[PDB]
């Protein structure tokens, strides 16, 4: 398979601003979401998910063909919860037509960590829509129960070295997990719908014990009412990981420059951009636009 980006038909900088405003816009309005969490940590976790399912081997899954949209993709286990943040951005579809759904999806999961005070991402437009039959089986994404060697094994398939694995685990300062969702449940942080380096320096400077939670899975639980997954404490097990994860407790800035990097790499992963493509778009925030 290629996957050629097209922009959407006459579109400009000035247009993808307007729905960037939109999902922005909304992102403080429905404030009461998640006991006052707000839905930026679900619309980063979308992004990740409709990403996250490339396969570098056959070009096949990844963020392009938007196919999320369909039941197969959509009712995948691994998916669970997500609905809420499909359901988050269906009005601000229906209100800009025109934009695609991987162009949508994507730029949601940019929209929500620049406003939670994370790092600018750049962003490329020009995903298409493909049709129901190239939508990925269920299985393609990350087993929550496993060890450092899984982790790296897995991220290898869409060519993520170590740098990137442990900045891209950093999203977890945002949000929390969910026992209905998948079978684990608490938050990693005190502050969880802003985007910091707190994530490494809980998993450095907690006191974790391991316990059985209420669904029977085990979990790494601290004193102060957090956790961890035994795929994020595996990044303090392997030597390799642990030294990267001490650089980002010790430099807030160095994470945001490689979690900038490492993100787009992700949402971009599986499409080719011919080269009179525009260039990336870097999106001012509401608060930089006086709105
Ligand atoms: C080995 C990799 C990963 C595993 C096993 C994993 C697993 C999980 C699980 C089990 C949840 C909680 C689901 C729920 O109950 O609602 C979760 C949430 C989340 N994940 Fe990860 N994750 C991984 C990687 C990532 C990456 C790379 C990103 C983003 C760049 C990410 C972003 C998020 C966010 C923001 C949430 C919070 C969602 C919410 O509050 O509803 N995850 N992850």
């Amino acid at each position: 398979l290629v996957h050629v980006a097209s922009v959407e038909k006459g579109r400009s900088y000035e247009d993808f601003q307007k729905v960037y405003n939109a999902i922005a816009l909304k992102l403080r309005e429905d404030d009461e979401y998640d006991n006052y969490i707000g839905y930026g940590p679900v619309l980063v976790r979308l992004a990740w998910h409709i990403s996250g399912t490339w396969d570098k081997h056959d070009n096949t899954g990844g963020s392009y063909g938007g196919t999320y949209r369909f039941k197969k993709e959509f009712n995948d286990p691994s998916n669970a919860g997500l609905q809420n943040g499909f359901k988050f951005l269906e009005p601000i579809h229906k209100e800009f037509p025109w934009i695609s759904s991987g162009d949508l999806f994507s730029l949601g999961g940019v929209t929500a960590v620049q406003e939670m005070q994370g790092p600018k991402i750049p962003w490329r437009c020009g995903r298409v829509d493909t049709p129901e039959d190239t939508t990925p089986d269920n299985g393609r994404l990350p087993d929550y129960d496993k060890d450092a060697g899984y982790v790296r094994t897995f991220f290898q398939r869409l060519n993520m070295n170590d740098r990137e694995v442990v900045a891209l685990m950093g999203a977890h300062a945002l949000g929390k997990t969910h026992l209905k969702n998948s079978g684990y449940e608490g938050p990693w942080g005190a502050a969880n719908n802003v985007f910091t380096n707190e994530f490494y320096l809980n998993l450095l400077n907690e006191d974790w014990k391991l316990e059985k939670n209420d669904a029977n899975n085990e979990q790494w639980d601290s004193k102060s009412g957090y956790m961890m997954l035994p795929t994020d404490y595996s990044l303090i097990q392997d030597p390799k990981y642990l030294s990267i994860v001490k650089e980002y407790a010790n430099d807030q800035d160095k994470f945001f420059k490689d979690f900038s990097k490492a993100f787009e790499k992700l949402l971009e992963n599986g499409i080719t951009f011919p080269k009179d493509a525009p260039s990336p778009f870097i999106f001012k925030t509401l608060e930089e636009q006086g709105l």
